[PDB]
């Protein structure tokens, strides 16, 4: 199938995700609405259920609302059965409308519909090329007071009808009982209750196994992408393991939510995105967008920097999901913020790198500062807004022009209020000029692009005051960029040499199937490369110009670079493909008597890639924790590592470049062939 097809569950770079709070869109079925004080017909009260369900989405899918808007994927709230109880938080009754307070991940939220309904939604969506992405928060259950069982549903977790256990009298240790996260450390956040949310203990095998089984179900059903919530509050090791489990079943595009409140880098966030096997929601791109266009707190340079700084940190910057607003913040539009700016931030998002998402209601210029005001009911389904217009023109570009989909970004012109940047992938190009100034226009002179000689038209038709240019070998001729103007000029052509635009997913073990997207691969099956290893014949499950489905060859676990060769002509390399050793399990390492100096730390490293193949580098595990689950001088760390394999490992303290290893013999362990396990040792 072409890389653009809805069939491509491994890549959403060519897509436009429409993020929707199911309950707040369209109540297609009233029969499934909550009874009593959990329900609000007018939806005037947002802490309540308004009625929204899957039929309603089915509906807007059939009358082409989404197809006229050009969004190629729907991101809906978590489908799993939530707590039925109502919770008043000091005078105010709250409901699980958001879908965050789960109790059973193997049943569907009846207020959203049935299993048939869901399967009925998955069908209608693919029928029209709309992918379905869902939320899945494996971090916790519902709010739970341990002293008090009469509060909510005491976080009780079921398993397709059968109850596993609640927060109180949790003899087996499913949840964590460390109190709440005061948010001072990464550890404090991971291992402790988020607010009052019942924290799971993924080290517990039944919980480990449960989630593997649960996601497997939803994937088996048709989901194309999964959005993991609260990833900053669950161990990386456990998630990376959860991931390898998913990629072994039906590899789908997964991303997570690690909150950042600025365009500024955060190692932890970078690291995560890079070592977890999943991507993130580009909160730095979002901030950049907003200071510039919404808040007027930064200028175009700040935007250009964020563009570059992010490309350096993230390994696959194209997988980071972008946005202008979302359920975690004030609606972009406000009385002080004007439309052209909203439309400008859209145009920017829609044409920039990564996977873009649009919070439902944006096209309608919905406003609503804070929670749940940023979760207001869907106000209209008109296709007349200027916002609506801009999306329909700019979104299909992601499917038609691969410079948008997989291309690099480089600035041709810039100044405080003006920005002209260029996307390019192979021979294809796209140029976007932006002028945020609402009162003055700009005389752009000397602009150079890589647009072949021609007379170039504004893809937007001047809706956003775009003009027409003329290129003379890159050389664009002196032109005015009107006030609040924005124009998009592109250039597509056929690719002749193979050129990789994507590899999906980018981590797995030998035996898995990965998707290579690009252009020019040709039709006659060629050969793939994982480093120096040539994959050929029946290993290449599929082959065609824009996509190749290949099998991860049985090579040595490590970081590799994928190269493809269509007619002897090798393409470029998609660096950083992580090849595992095989199936993963999660092992909690505990070392005692590890006394560090001020500013010193402990890392893990062993004889397998998962542990860094004896390195003290970035590839080593750590720094280890020492506060919640175990305290200093006892350190601990959960790590994803090959199952049923004899491991050798040794701890080491680093404090400068100066490393200090454990003495004596390497510690050994034979990992479980499945699930999770603990392994305690003493600092030698
Ligand atoms: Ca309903
Ligand atoms: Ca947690």
């Amino acid at each position: 199938d072409p890389d653009t097809a809805v069939t491509n569950k491994q890549s959403f770079s060519t897509d436009v995700i429409y993020q929707v709070f199911t309950d707040r869109f369209l109540d297609g079925n009233p029969s499934n609405n909550p009874t009593g004080a959990a329900y609000d017909a007018t939806c005037s009260n947002l802490k309540l259920y308004c009625g929204g369900d899957w039929q309603g989405l089915i509906n807007k899918i059939n009358d082409n609302y989404f197809s006229d808007l050009g969004v190629t994927a729907l991101w809906i709230s978590q489908p799993v059965e939530n707590i039925f109880a109502t919770i008043n938080y000091s005078g105010v009754t709250n409901t699980a409308y958001h879908g965050y307070w789960a109790r059973d991940f193997k049943k569907t939220n009846p207020y959203f519909g049935t299993m048939a309904d869901f399967q009925n939604l998955i069908t209608t969506a693919h029928a029209k090329g709309i992918k379905i992405v869902i939320d899945f928060a494996p971090n916790h259950t519902s709010p739970a007071m341990e002293t008090d069982t009469s509060f909510a549903e005491n976080g009780r977790l079921y398993d397709n009808g059968t109850l596993v256990g609640g927060y109180t009298n949790d003899t087996n240790g499913y949840f964590h009982h460390n109190g709440g996260s005061d948010f001072s450390s990464l550890e404090n956040g991971i291992y402790k209750n988020l607010y009052d949310l019942a924290d799971f203990n993924h080290n517990n095998a039944t919980i480990d196994k449960y989630f593997k089984d649960a996601i497997k179900l939803w994937l088996d059903m048709g989901v194309d992408g999964i959005r993991v919530a609260a990833v900053k509050h669950m161990p990386l090791g456990w998630q990376k393991s959860w991931m390898s489990s998913i990629y072994a079943h039906k590899p789908v595009f997964t991303f997570g939510e690690w909150f950042l409140g600025s365009a500024a880098s955060d190692a932890d966030n970078t690291d995560f995105a890079n070592k977890s096997g999943m991507s993130l929601l580009d909160f730095r791109f979002n901030s950049a967008v907003r200071n510039v266009f919404r808040d007027n707190t930064s200028n175009m340079y700040a935007l250009d920097s964020m563009i570059n700084s992010t490309a350096t940190d993230y390994n696959q910057v194209n997988d980071q999901v972008t946005f202008i607003d979302n359920h975690d913040m004030d609606r972009f539009k406000t009385s002080a913020v004007n439309n052209r700016r909203l439309e400008q931030a859209l145009a920017f998002t829609l044409t920039s790198r990564g996977v873009p998402a649009i919070y439902y209601g944006t096209e309608q210029y919905l406003t609503g500062n804070g929670d749940p005001d940023n979760r207001a009911k869907m106000p209209s389904f008109s296709k007349s807004t200027t916002a609506f217009n801009v999306i329909s023109k700019l979104a299909p570009l992601r499917k038609s022009n691969p410079a948008i989909a997989y291309g690099s970004t480089q600035q041709r012109w810039i100044n405080n209020d003006v920005y002209v940047y260029e996307r390019k992938f192979g021979k294809s190009v796209a140029v976007v000029a932006v002028n945020r100034n609402l009162s003055t226009s700009a005389s752009i002179t000397g602009l150079s692009t890589s647009l072949p000689t021609g007379s170039y038209t504004d893809v937007l038709g001047g809706v956003l005051n775009g003009n027409n240019i003329t290129s003379t070998n890159g050389s664009i001729n002196n032109f005015t960029l009107a006030a609040g103007a924005t124009a998009v000029w592109q250039y597509t052509t056929a690719e002749t040499t193979p050129t990789i635009g994507h590899v999906g997913p980018v981590m797995g073990k030998p035996g898995n199937v990965v998707t290579i997207d690009g252009r020019g691969f040709g039709s006659t099956k060629g050969t793939v490369y994982f480093g120096t290893t040539a994959v050929t014949g029946a290993a290449i499950t599929s082959w065609e110009d824009t996509q190749i489905k290949v099998t991860i060859p049985s090579v040595a676990a490590g970081n590799y670079a994928v190269k493809v060769a269509a007619s002897g002509v090798n393409s470029n390399a998609y660096n950083n493909f992580t090849i595992l050793t095989g199936d993963q399990v999660t092992v909690r390492f505990v070392v005692n008597n590890a006394s560090t100096t001020l500013g010193q730390n402990l890392y893990l490293t062993g004889n397998v890639a998962e542990l860094g193949n004896w390195s003290t580098g970035s590839t080593a595990i750590g720094p280890a924790f020492n506060q919640v689950i175990h305290q200093y001088p006892t350190w601990y760390y959960d790590v994803s590592v090959p199952a049923g394999k004899q491991l050798e490992f040794k701890f080491f303290k680093k404090n400068g470049s100066t490393i200090t290893w454990e003495s004596g013999s390497n510690h050994t362990f034979t990992t479980p062939a499945s699930g999770t396990a603990t392994v305690t040792v003493n600092w030698q």
